[PDB]
DNA sequence: AAGTCATGTAAGAGGGATGACACTTCGC
DNA sequence: GCGAAGTGTCATCCCTCTTACATGACTT
């Protein structure tokens, strides 16, 4: 399976989900909340877990038990894939220029200094 | 703020304006470029729409080529918009040394491509 | 058992898309 | 003129979000 047949007309709802999971896996709340934090608004549950829903029978996302009233979701091999797709059609667009190219790399370099 | 306008848009808007931020293009040129991304037909009903409810939100000025062409550019709010929802699935895209490596490898191709 | 936590779920409501129909303008 | 390019517009479908209500589960 490709991502990009699949992962190119997701709502940003839908995509901004997707580049949670990518940081790594969640659960239910857990993206809710870091979603919350990039919108600075309140984003209803009811919006969310049926997103998750989509976003896993489309093979994206995969749905795994914590407890049994929890879940832990994360992004499959395909979702991944998704991720890293529409990164590189941005990143295609936004290269154009020699100036752009190193804007990027000084936006990697900060984010590789927030690890520890 | 750049965030407060990032955060309310489409994908099909986010994807204009990533259009518009390699070159300032007329209406129908952007159009086939969205048909080359969504691997669809994409209905002009649709495109100038949303085309001219992003120049309301301040990030695309509409310019004239001719009488009967416009020609679409990111203004420096679109453009920020632009660098900060890119500065956010970098952030979180790059969590590791092995996403880090990945993604200086894509702008790496990505800057061998302009010649 | 009480108070949460975590998730499921539907009706109506809300907003953009579809698929046309229209105008002007350019090129031959 | 004649055809096409480029764009403007809307009735209606379409689909999602809102806005509640709802349950089982974990902590104490
Ligand atoms: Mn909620
Ligand atoms: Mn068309």
């Amino acid at each position: 399976p490709d991502a990009r047949s699949d992962a190119r007309d997701l709502t940003a709802f839908q995509k901004n989900i997707l580049t949670v999971l990518g940081e790594e896996a969640r659960y239910g709340l857990a993206i809710k909340r870091e979603l919350e934090e990039y919108y600075g608004e309140e984003v209803n549950h009811g919006r969310l877990y049926p997103n998750l829903d989509d976003l896993v029978n489309k093979g994206l996302v995969e749905k795994s038990e914590l407890d049994k009233r929890t879940n832990e979701y994360a992004l499959t091999n395909e979702g991944f894939d998704a991720v890293v797709d529409d990164l590189e059609w941005t990143l295609s667009k936004f290269v154009a220029d020699a100036d752009r190219r190193e804007r990027v790399e000084t936006i990697v370099a900060d984010d590789a200094a927030a690890l520890e």
